[PDB]
């Protein structure tokens, strides 16, 4: 079963100006995914200091990155937190709708594009080099959910039928047929020492075979 449900009016408002505006610098999509996972694991590593039981669905921390040039995809694998259904459907959408808003009131004061992750928004920078993001997801706390968005205003939300993660998330980009340099390894490597050096994480960016 899957169920659709609309963006928020400012998430929508934001998805259409990350599409629509020309900015060249589409490069920081990927040190905000990897900032976005760099603090799921933050989280886990966190709350596993209480509870050790928290790291029973796995105890390495690490972000995995992927190109498939056959697929045209860029897959980010975190074993995070992870993401519960109210997450994916409300908290993190309740959150982001004030970010949002001023993140676009900065923009028309001013402030460039890569100023998003300020706003703690910088999610939907993958929409700059994604026409689709699938956001593969398991908390502790819940099953495993796929959300799914092409933008246009929705998303989409079922039960994972997929391979099982044990805990973290995978966020998929089907990349515009035009921003197929981030499946290249080299390109990859530059974005990596340029914005997340100083990540506390393993980045383990994956060869092509
Ligand atoms: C804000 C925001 C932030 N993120 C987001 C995106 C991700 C993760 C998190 C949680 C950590 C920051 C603790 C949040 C995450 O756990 N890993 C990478 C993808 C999203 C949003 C959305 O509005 C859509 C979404 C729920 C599909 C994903």
């Amino acid at each position: 079963e899957v169920e659709t449900f609309a963006f928020q009016a400012e998430i929508a408002q934001l998805m259409s100006l990350i599409i629509n505006t020309f900015y060249s610098n589409k490069e920081i999509f990927l040190r905000e995914l990897i900032s976005n996972s760099s603090d799921a694991l933050d989280k886990i590593r966190y709350e596993s200091l209480t509870d050790p039981s928290k790291l029973d669905s796995g105890k390495e921390l690490h972000i995995n990155l992927i190109p498939n040039k056959q697929d045209r995809t860029l897959t980010i694998v975190d074993t995070g937190i992870g993401m519960t259904k109210a997450d994916l459907i409300n908290n993190l959408g309740t959150i982001a709708k004030s970010g949002t808003k001023a993140f676009m009131e900065a923009l028309q004061a001013g402030a460039d594009i890569s100023m998003i992750g300020q706003f703690g928004v910088g999610f939907y920078s993958a929409y700059l080099v994604a026409e689709k993001v699938t956001v593969i997801t398991k908390h502790n706390d819940d099953e495993q959910y796929a959300w799914e968005s092409s933008a246009g205003g929705s998303f989409t939300v079922r039960t994972d039928t997929g391979e099982p993660m044990g805990r973290g998330t995978k966020v998929i980009l089907h990349l515009k047929e035009d921003q197929t340099e981030y499946l290249e390894e080299r390109r990859i490597k530059e974005i990596v020492k340029k914005h997340s050096q100083f990540i506390g994480y393993p980045i383990t960016l994956f060869v092509e075979k």
